[PDB]
């Protein structure tokens, strides 16, 4: 179906395609459905780049994951495209049906949500929630509450009817779950709250920038970007940084309210403390939950491997 790269443009893109996913054969090829993922999206970015002798972000891969549409990006006025992939919106893919909200993690980004592109059905839509800076609610909000409104307020405007689909992780789950609850307030149906490893603040605050670990995988994460050659930009880290220090401000703000709904919960099991079950964390902010457990640590709860199971389970309960 559809058609092959056309001359110039589409065909340096698909070249690049190539080189990194190992195989584009036509202008529809979806870069995340056949594997990519982000770090290789700032791979494809930085090469492009240096390619065609302009600034290609990372950002604009994730929400052109096709060679027609980024091949636009590139084609089109470069003075309109600058923040694509950095807005509050983030179309991951855009379907003819249901839409699912992911919610972002600290970082403030919802890129790896990508790794939903592969399991879901067609008519879906996967859309992102991310807090950009500056002015995104992670950096203007005094505490957490005014986040979970303002990211309501954003979802609403997106889809103003339910019933809704949502989805976080880490601290998106913390705000999906507070979003949810709000909804249920609004006499709105939550067909679906899926939690990624996620649990009350309650249960971690009775307890500054920490751990320091949290700021080594983004270091981590940091070189690899970087190992494609940064070319004059630092925007992306600058703002996962920025978010990181703001997260952990307003966690300390954070307040669980109770959700009258079902919620889904993937629990890494090989960061699970000895005392506290999930099933007794939620118990007094989630009347059900149904618990699938992933053989992974808190940060891997959302990579691709860890996603051949739960990228399955998720689509079988969407599908209903």
């Amino acid at each position: 179906p559809g058609r092959a790269p056309k001359a110039g443009s589409e065909t340096i893109i698909a070249a690049a395609f190539s080189s990194l996913l190992g195989c584009v054969q036509d202008a529809d090829a979806d870069f995340f459905a056949l594997g990519g993922h982000s770090l290789l999206a700032m791979k494809l970015a930085a090469q492009l780049s240096r390619q065609v002798a302009r600034q290609v972000t990372p950002g604009q891969v994730m929400v052109a994951s096709t060679v027609a549409k980024l091949a636009t990006i590139i084609d089109a006025e470069e003075d309109s495209t600058r923040r694509m992939g950095f807005e509050t919106i983030l179309p991951l893919r855009e379907g003819n049906g249901p839409t699912l909200f992911c919610f972002h993690p600290a970082s403030g980004f919802a890129w790896q949500f990508s790794v939903l592109s592969r399991y879901l059905d067609p008519q879906w839509s996967i859309i992102g929630i991310q807090s950009p800076r500056p002015n995104g609610p992670m950096q203007t909000a005094a505490n957490l509450d005014e986040v979970c409104e303002a990211h309501l307020a954003t979802l609403l405007e997106q889809q103003p009817h339910g019933p809704y689909y949502l989805l976080g992780y880490s601290l998106g789950g913390t705000l999906a779950q507070g979003i949810a609850a709000r909804l249920r307030a609004r006499g709105e149906q939550v067909a679906f709250l899926g939690l990624l490893d996620t649990w009350p603040p309650e249960t971690q605050n009775w307890q500054g920038l920490d751990p320091e670990v949290l700021a080594e995988i983004n270091r981590e994460r940091e070189a690899f970007l970087a190992a494609q050659q940064g070319s004059t930009s630092t925007e992306l880290f600058t703002t996962i940084e920025g978010n990181y220090a703001d997260a952990v401000r307003l966690l300390t703000t954070a307040h669980s309210v109770p959700f009258d709904g079902k919620a889904t919960l993937f629990v890494a099991e090989r960061t699970l403390q000895e005392g506290m079950s999930p099933e007794r964390a939620w118990s007094p902010w989630i009347a059900e939950l149904d618990i699938y457990r992933q053989d992974c640590a808190h940060v891997d709860i959302i990579s691709p491997g860890t996603f051949e199971k739960i990228g399955p389970i998720i689509r079988a309960t969407l599908n209903r």
